[PDB]
């Protein structure tokens, strides 16, 4: 009796690691996406959004509304909720600047914040720059 065979050896199969993967908790970042649609006299509403990496359940968030040129003691900041994209500034002199400040509030506290300033006034103004 007698007989033989043959074959041919090979292989080959990459992959890539799966994103979005938070080992460990830590605050969100600072909320991009600061922009002014509607902002009067004495009444304002800005736009923000969530930052792509929250790293974190957003329980809250916080907006600090307050005259960069003026007196006072301190800002009256508003806690808004973890379902807050937009906010309303009510009472704000006009014929100035305040500076708004948007954060978000986690399980480890408050992460970055973002910072829009934003003038009061019926006459619109953008130089849009930067």
């Amino acid at each position: 009796g007698s007989s033989g065979s043959s074959g041919r050896i090979g292989d080959g199969s990459p992959s890539h690691p799966p994103i979005l993967e938070r080992t460990l908790d830590d605050v969100p970042g600072p909320p991009m996406g600061i922009l002014f649609p509607e902002v009067r006299t004495t009444s304002v509403r800005l736009i923000w959004q969530p930052p792509a990496a929250p790293n974190g359940i957003i329980l809250a968030y916080q907006i600090t509304h307050r005259l960069n040129t003026t007196t006072a003691n301190t800002a009256t900041v508003e806690v808004l909720a973890p379902s807050a994209r937009q906010y309303t500034a009510t009472g704000l002199k006009p014929e100035s600047v305040y500076l708004f400040r948007i954060t978000a509030q986690t399980r480890k506290g408050w992460g970055e914040a973002a910072e829009a300033l934003v003038v009061t006034t019926e006459k619109r103004s953008g130089p849009s720059s930067g």
